[PDB]
């Protein structure tokens, strides 16, 4: 791996957002880190009401005016916001050539398990409302929202709405258990996520609900009929065997998936393009694969 991999890892190492004390300290120190990565003077972003879920538009130079990527950050269904994830966000607009429509679902403990399967829903079914093509379309997410990426593709299916051209899922949280393999094998490894945290979260998201309920873990799922998938995931990660297991149930569905482990690298590389070569070279891998499945 590059040596910016050591830089990423040692600031990981100290700046623990998903180890602070209280959901408001996690929040903040999230916050706090994105704030480090400058936006480009080229950016546009642009408040929206999405059908009742808050959204903001990014747009880039290049951005073609009919093709979307609804995003959905990451953040253990707890943390994240707009502004932690608009620097990804324009990332893959420019990668993809396309216009993103970043949510702010409803956050856990205060809006459990279904509240953001109902808003990314919304949006998805908002977007169509106002004209949006689904063979120009894409659902893209980090970790929960990779995982959430998933659960809102299912929940259109089965309410009869037309699925988008292909979806994409970095680093994506599908075990709300904590029991792959990874789990055990690359804690040592791994400077962001462990199962103490993750099984916290995954608490204030279930509410008490079962843990292998279908759209809060969607490796229980039924993934019959989603279109073509990118699962993006870094080899040092507790959330490898996710990643793993999610393309092995997915295939058994027939689903038309793509794994790309990247060896060495940490949980939501691509969010550290800025620094991080390896970033960048897999934001322009996601852009690859949305304009393919556009084509
Ligand atoms: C430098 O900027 C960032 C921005 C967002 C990030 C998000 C995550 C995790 C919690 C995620 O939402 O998947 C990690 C690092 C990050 C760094």
């Amino acid at each position: 791996a590059s040596e910016a991999l050591t830089m990423i890892v040692n600031l990981l190492r100290s700046q623990r957002p998903l180890q602070e004390p209280t959901v408001e300290q996690m929040r903040a120190g999230l916050e706090a880190m994105a704030q480090m990565s400058p936006l480009p003077a080229d950016v546009e972003l642009t408040t929206v009401d999405a059908g009742g879920v808050p959204g903001a538009w990014v747009r880039v130079p290049e951005s073609d005016p009919d093709r979307v990527v609804l995003y959905l950050h990451g953040g253990g269904y707890v943390i994240g916001s707009i502004r932690t994830h608009r620097d990804l966000a324009q990332r893959i607009a420019r990668a993809a050539r396309c216009r993103v429509l970043l949510i702010d679902y409803r956050l856990a403990p205060e809006h459990p398990h279904p509240a953001a399967v109902e808003d990314s829903t919304r949006a998805y079914r908002w977007l169509l409302e106002t004209g949006s093509d689904p063979k120009r379309m894409a659902i893209a997410g980090d970790s929960a929202g990779g995982g959430l990426t998933v659960a809102t593709l299912v929940a259109l299916r089965d309410a009869g709405v037309p699925l988008p051209a292909a979806a994409v899922c970095l680093s994506p949280w599908v075990d709300l258990e904590g029991i792959g393999e990874s789990m055990t094998t690359k804690a040592a490894v791994d400077p962001m996520v462990q199962r103490e945290p993750l099984l916290r979260m995954a608490s204030m998201y279930l509410a008490g609900q079962d843990p292998r309920t279908p759209l809060a873990a969607p490796l229980y799922a039924d993934l019959r009929g989603l279109p073509p998938l990118l699962i993006q995931v870094g080899t040092a990660e507790t959330l490898l065997d996710d990643s793993v297991r999610l393309a092995e149930r997915a295939r058994a569905a027939g689903v038309q998936v793509t794994l790309e482990p990247w060896e060495d690298m940490i949980h939501v590389w691509q969010a550290f393009a800025a620094m991080l070569p390896e970033g960048q070279q897999a934001i322009e891998r996601i852009g690859e694969f949305l304009r393919q499945h556009w084509q």
